[PDB]
C-alpha cells in the first residue's frame, strides 16, 4: 500500500504544517501537525477541558463505530518549546492520504497547553519519531508509521514541505519526479528515539565550504534551524545589524536585510537554504526588527534541522530495519 497527502502552511510565515488526518468511522477529518521529532498521535477531542478549546475540530470517539477505549492507558507530553498536553487513549481507524492503519492509538487530550490552545487551526499531533519515545503507560504505543510500515510497498516516509506553499507527505515509495539530481542518504542513530543524523558541515552565502560533523534531529515539528552558537554567529555575521537579543529570545536582524542563503552538508551533497527562508518577519506587527530563522541550539541540548532546513529539500525517512535519511535538492 501507499499514502499521499498534502500539507498547508498554517500561516504566511510558515509557522508549522497541517496535514488531514480521517480518525474514525465515519471519518472525521482533523488537520494534524505531523511531527518527525515526536511520536504520540495526538488529538483535540470531546473530553478536552471546555476552556482549553478554541476553534479546533475535535475529535468524539462516541460517534466512531470502530474506535474502542485503551482501558487504563494514559498519555502525558511536553515538547521543547514548552508546551504540552496528556490525556487518555483510544484504538481506532486512522487514515492518512488513502493509506489506512486499523487500532492506532489515537490519544485523547482532557488538557493542553495555552500555546495549543491559542492555535485554531492545528487539531493536534501525528508523531513520526521512533516508537521507543511514545508516551502512553502502561502499554507503550506504536506511530502510524511504524503500524503501516509491514504493509507498504516500501518501509519509508518523505516530506516535501513547501516554501510558503503547500507541500505533500509520502508513504511507501518514493516520488522520482519530486527532486532534482540524486538523493544521498546518510546514517541515522535511534539511540535517542529521534531521526539523528550528522551533517558534514556548512556554508554562509558564496562562502567557503566548513567541513565539521554537526549530529541533529530531523525534526518537521519545529519551525526554525537551531545550530551551534558558533556556526550561527557566523551566519549572522553576514547581515549588517543582526544580533542575538536577550530579550527577544534570538537573533533578530533589520527588516531592510537582505538575507545570504545557508547550506548545509549531507555526505559530500549540499542542502541550499535561500536567504528567504530565513526571514520570520517582524518580531511584533510593524516593527522593523525580524525574527531570523537560524537560531542558536545552545541549552536546547541538540541541534534541531526543523522546516528552514528541510523545506529546502526532499526528504526520505527510511525505516528500514537499520534505518537512514535521505536528502535531495529540489
Ligand atoms: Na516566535
Amino acid at each position: 500500500s501507499t499514502g499521499s497527502a498534502t500539507t498547508t502552511p498554517i500561516d504566511s510565515l510558515d509557522d508549522a504544517y497541517i496535514t488531514p488526518v480521517q480518525i474514525g468511522t465515519p471519518a472525521q477529518t482533523l488537520n494534524l501537525d505531523f511531527d518527525t521529532g515526536s511520536s504520540d498521535l495526538w488529538v483535540f477531542s470531546s473530553e478536552t477541558t471546555a476552556s482549553e478549546v478554541d476553534g479546533q475540530t475535535i475529535y468524539t470517539p462516541s460517534k466512531s463505530t470502530t474506535a474502542k477505549l485503551l482501558s487504563g492507558a494514559t498519555w502525558s507530553i511536553s515538547y521543547g518549546d514548552g508546551s504540552s498536553s496528556s490525556g487518555d487513549v483510544y484504538t481506532d481507524t486512522v487514515s492518512v492520504g488513502g493509506l489506512t492503519v486499523t487500532g492506532q492509538a489515537v490519544e485523547s487530550a482532557k488538557k493542553v497547553s495555552s500555546s495549543f490552545t491559542e492555535d485554531s487551526t492545528i487539531d493536534g499531533l501525528l508523531g513520526l519519531a521512533f516508537s521507543t519515545l511514545n508516551t502512553v503507560s502502561p502499554t507503550q504505543q506504536k506511530t502510524f508509521f511504524d503500524n503501516a510500515k509491514a504493509s507498504l510497498d516500501s518501509p519509508v516516509f518523505t516530506a516535501d514541505l513547501g516554501y510558503h506553499a503547500p507541500g505533500t507527505y509520502n508513504f511507501g515509495f518514493i516520488d522520482t519526479t519530486a527532486y532534482t539530481g540524486s538523493i544521498t542518504y546518510t546514517a541515522v542513530s535511534t539511540k535517542q528515539g529521534f531521526w539523528e543524523w550528522t551533517s558534514t558541515g556548512y556554508a554562509v552565502g558564496s562562502g567557503t565550504f566548513k567541513s565539521t560533523s554537526i549530529d541533529g534531529i530531523a525534526d518537521t515539528g519545529t519551525t526554525l534551524l537551531y545550530l551551534p552558537a558558533t556556526v550561527v554567529s557566523a551566519y549572522w555575521a553576514q547581515v549588517s545589524g543582526a544580533k542575538s537579543s536577550s530579550s527577544v529570545g534570538g537573533y533578530v536582524f533589520p527588516c531592510s536585510a537582505t538575507l545570504p542563503s545557508f547550506t548545509f552538508g549531507v555526505g559530500s551533497a549540499r542542502i541550499v537554504i535561500p536567504g528567504d527562508y530565513i526571514d520570520f518577519g517582524p518580531i511584533s506587527t510593524g516593527s522593523s526588527s525580524c525574527f531570523g530563522g537560524i537560531q542558536s541550539s545552545a541549552g536546547i541540548g541538540i541541534n534541531i534541522f526543523g522546516d528552514v532546513a528541510l523545506k529546502a529539500a526532499f526528504v526520505v525517512f527510511n525505516g528500514a530495519t537499520t534505518p537512514t535519511l535521505g536528502f535531495a535538492s529540489k
